């Protein structure tokens, strides 16, 4: 058949549990901890969907990862004992990006822009990126095909400029807060655009860029390539742009493993059969599926999302889900009622 | 009951609005209730369920579409139990109102918007086309207020529960002739009035949410939109309860020849033994899952009424289910399509 | 001297006191109750005010309103001894329109839509409009200049549809409810557009045109001559579109009393020496001063701004001021606490 | 008597500042985000007809060029006052600023800037030396009923009481720093949640005060003048804060050289400040009879949005308090600039 429709609903839920058992350690100081949680509850509630899915992105390669590594199998419909109490359309093979907690430290020090996320397509269409570090541009739908990667920052900027009818002083940048961003970051200062540097999160800083009101335009500098495709899903169904690129030079960014080559690195991405290394890909390109999910709850604060609050009988969330089947963009703010609240918040 | 089917609602609430909406203004109160009818039909019918209509436009043979005892999602057809599951094919009541406030759609004003409720089989008071006395009011108040005590009482009661003036209240009732002594009665109280000319299922929810600035429903309105109304403040632990009122004194159907001798025979012959008993939310929607589906087509108190722009549509629905004891609402960007420009709000 | 700079925030405690004391008669059943606290707050704090003003615009002629009659002098600088306890700026004279309870009736019903308002000018900046219908016509700015007044509704439709780029399904127009209207109602539902009916209150409904996040993006029909200034004023700070155009004749639409003609109507036309009835205005005709200032609280909830509120220690209102001097639009929040709150509500 | 106005006039005072400051978002110029934003202040304050005094500011008048401390600002500290000032203008009033609260926050573009203000009758607020504070803020519920002297853990169980709510369910802001380790493990071991903040105590301290913030106590040292600051506005909230001056290098250090614990004593003493242990309420720190308080986000916090530029204007949110009027007001403002043709509703 084709991907359940129902699924693009049922993620709403997996997002929410992932976020809300990784809120419990918000400031805690524990970034692992609350990495772990968000992992154990995003994979159970994956598990109780009827689905047949695979993880291409997660949390690492099979014996490095013990919950939500790559290759592992997840959902009611995966299970040979199971499988005939699925529909022809639950039986669908379908590819899972995860980030159970995208910003561990971010929730570690209780700070702003951290979330639960995941993307989903049919099987294969979902670039199974390595974790390399991976040049990015994210922009807003007005600015699709108009910016592009390999264009400099000023340049970029300008195109910017001209797509959203506003001044280059009118335009605000994320990057993050990196060494390896200083000349970059120096160029968009002397551009004339403003700027917000993040510690980490640059999946909800690229997405920031698709919604006229977060006052983020767009998205420059390198992060890590999974979280990249994860990014790229969200930009697909929503029509923004978003461009990566894998870099494998030490020089210009290290991935901290001892001693790392750039003929190393090349040799591992020929290895996993990647043809061409400085290949530029588009936001269809690592998200080509058919049919593209993508779900994400705040954890703590965010631009584009609140973070998890913990009440006197309850809990409140808000989630942002994205669909290229329905082609919806949903916020959803949840209310979650522990015991018999004797007052509920409109907000 | 699937755990699904309350997130799937979403969807059935969503277009029955959406096409609603595009009669806002029209002046065609009819189209605009019969195209939500039968756009939350055609949704239902997609669903994995078995669903059966308890409450709705009418009876067969009368009203063509969501009648009583119509039989509505893909389970319902043989044979569900080749094409869905043991959970799907669980056989549900659903009480719907595709369009609550036919003539604020046709006028273009605030307060309408397309409402259903669910729950297990017999899990909803299929409630007769029977007016019913109302009382609604937050949580804080539950069980301290009552029907049958007065406007006055009734005041002073929420004013302690809720820990403010009577001045400090916000009460809505439906501008008709028969409450003109109620309406009387909470003006002399003090208490701050919101007269509605219909749709009094968005007031009776909104008094469970602090923030709303509505504190209370008091007064007469129909049973059906009372159980679901119901359904929402059971599962949000909100004071509701309702009387039927079968007394053409008090009020009148419009029936020819309607008599009080005549509506109690009506509704023994139906199988309600005390026409005069109260019951509260929980006897209204006394199933054991009761799911509340919501969306906005004019703006009122608790959604945003339907926004159709360059690219798309915006709708706010709110989502309530006593299975995942949670209360949800869906702010959806309906992108129709690849438009330039998505507001964040 | 000029305008004080200081009235363009004085306005805001003027019209916050004006409404509180009318939304204290909500859904009362009283409209002229409702009105008259309105007109005696919105007076009283009028003359605390450091002002030299005049009512241009008001409740009526003196010997017949008791109060914010046309003349009547507001403000502390009206004083004889004026020059001796007011500065040069304070001491200039100011011409004053008054709409203190705009909708009365939605007030007593405890319905949507009305509000406290009032526009201010130097003396001559405001059309002291007679009390006769007015044709509006009420756009965003990107629409002004290109819709007009003379042009027919379906006209207006299609050149509204080009300047916001929509679709005329896309556009809202808001209709005073009324038998006079039944033409025009009819013809912008031929042309495709959606419609809100209102019963009260067209002054709300002009200046929410103006902002984009109301979904009304024009006013047609015809209402109150003074409303239209006081709308206009408004419009004119905030570069949207407005037209007014004089209504005398009785068999398009009645004041009701009594005897009434068009030959009558035009007599006093001349009387008030206004040579050409027919005229066409725009926004910046009928507040034509060199300084405008425009203020509006809400008392019932509106699209433009929330109502009163009364809670547990306190009250809550919205107020919009809009200031040619300053050019800003302010949304103003105000938390009146009745000491001292135990909670504070952040919205 | 403080001049009715002047709560009102204070909108223009902090939105300019403000403004002129979030021209340097991320721009990594500290000094120039914070330059900026004491000259806009100063300036839109020397419109104003008020007669005031800078108890607290940018430093002493030989270090700081531009609002130092005892410099007279405002129409009415001209000579001639008399001739062009009313008698309400002409009333003495002191005067704390911090033009750029967060420098560093600006300069990188990080949340939680604000330019703020506090004003009071001469005598009317506390004028704190640059010295450490340690701070208590709560909510008004828990006005009175947690202390600076109790411990974390034993206020936070006050706290729960207070605010009707677990321990788990609250949320603890504390400045990211090394003189907080233990104070943030005790935190975190007695179950609340943690903000760790790099800087912006003020924003911290005043998100107490408002339900919805999800933010219910603000523990640790800051900066003495910041907590004067931070005290007006909670004193005319009604919310609770504390302060209590530190200045044992032990605990935490000025970075001046060769300070020590007897320095800063002999230091505090010339002041004439008698007891350097004492612990100050909020109404102490802002104790004049007319208290007014006025800020306006940078860059956005969880308390104001931030200054945003858009193509025809600028847009700023303000918080403007006033126990004369007895208001919190927020103040959303559009500043049009010019006949831009799009104008957002928010
Ligand atoms: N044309 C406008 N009029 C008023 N406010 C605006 C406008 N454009 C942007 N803003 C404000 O700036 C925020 C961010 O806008 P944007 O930078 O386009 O994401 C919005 O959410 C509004 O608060
Ligand atoms: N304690 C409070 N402090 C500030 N504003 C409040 C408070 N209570 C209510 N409000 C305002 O009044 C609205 C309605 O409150 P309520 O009548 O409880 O629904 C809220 O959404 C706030 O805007
Ligand atoms: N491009 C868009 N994307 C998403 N929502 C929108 C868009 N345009 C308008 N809306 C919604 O419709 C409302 C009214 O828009 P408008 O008719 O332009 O005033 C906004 O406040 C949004 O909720
Ligand atoms: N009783 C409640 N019901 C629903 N949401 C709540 C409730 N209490 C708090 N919240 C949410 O949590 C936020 C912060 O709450 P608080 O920690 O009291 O500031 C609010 O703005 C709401 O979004
Ligand atoms: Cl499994
Ligand atoms: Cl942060
Ligand atoms: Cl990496
Ligand atoms: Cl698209
Ligand atoms: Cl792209
Ligand atoms: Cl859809
Ligand atoms: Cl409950
Ligand atoms: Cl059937
Ligand atoms: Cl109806
Ligand atoms: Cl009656
Ligand atoms: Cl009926
Ligand atoms: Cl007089
Ligand atoms: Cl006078
Ligand atoms: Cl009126
Ligand atoms: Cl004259
Ligand atoms: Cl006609
Ligand atoms: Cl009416
Ligand atoms: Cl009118
Ligand atoms: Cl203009
Ligand atoms: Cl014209
Ligand atoms: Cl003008
Ligand atoms: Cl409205
Ligand atoms: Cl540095
Ligand atoms: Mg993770
Ligand atoms: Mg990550
Ligand atoms: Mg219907
Ligand atoms: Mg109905
Ligand atoms: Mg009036
Ligand atoms: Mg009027
Ligand atoms: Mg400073
Ligand atoms: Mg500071």
């Amino acid at each position: 058949g084709s991907v359940d429709s129902t699924l693009g609903l049922e993620i709403i839920e997996v997002v929410e549990q992932a976020a809300i058992a990784s809120a419990k350690w918000m400031g805690k100081g524990e970034k692992n901890t609350a990495d772990q949680v968000a992992v154990e509850a995003m994979r159970e509630r994956m598990n109780k969907i009827h689905m047949r899915g695979r993880i291409v992105i997660g949390e690492g390669e099979r014996d490095d990862a013990p919950m939500l590594y790559i290759g592992e199998e997840v959902g009611i419909c995966t299970r040979e004992d199971a499988k005939s109490f699925c529909n022809p359309d639950e039986l669908v093979e379908i590819d899972i990006a995860v980030d159970p907690c995208e910003g561990t430290n971010l929730v570690a020090y209780g700070q702003n822009g951290s979330m639960a996320v995941l993307a989903i397509s049919e099987k294969g269409g979902l670039f199974a990126a390595p974790d390399f570090y991976m040049k990015k541009l994210a922009a807003p739908p007005a600015a699709k095909g108009h910016v592009d990667i390999d264009k400099s920052a000023t340049e970029n900027l300008k195109i910017l400029s001209d797509c959203l009818n506003r001044s280059i002083e009118e335009l605000v940048v994320v990057v993050m807060d990196r060494p390896r961003h200083k000349e970059l970051i120096q160029e968009i200062r002397n551009a004339g655009a403003r700027v917000r540097l993040i510690s980490d999160g640059d999946v909800s800083a690229a997405i920031s860029c698709a919604f006229s009101g977060t006052n983020i335009h767009a998205l420059m500098g390198i992060g890590a390539a999974p979280e990249g495709v994860i990014s790229a899903a969200a930009m697909r169904c929503l029509g923004g742009h978003f461009q990566g690129q894998l870099i494998y030079d030490p020089e210009v960014v290290k991935t901290g493993l001892i001693g790392e080559s750039r003929e190393g690195n090349l040799e591992r991405l020929a290895s996993m059969g990647i043809k061409n290394p400085d290949q530029v890909y588009n936001c269809e390109e690592l998200a080509c599926g058919e049919t593209v999910l993508f779900a994400a709850c705040g954890i703590t604060p965010g631009t584009l999302m609140e973070g998890v609050r913990f009440f006197h009988g309850g809990v409140r969330t808000q989630s942002l889900v994205i669909s290229s089947q329905s082609s919806t963009a949903r916020f959803v703010d949840t209310v979650h009622m522990k015991e018999s609240p004797k007052v509920i918040q409109l907000h």
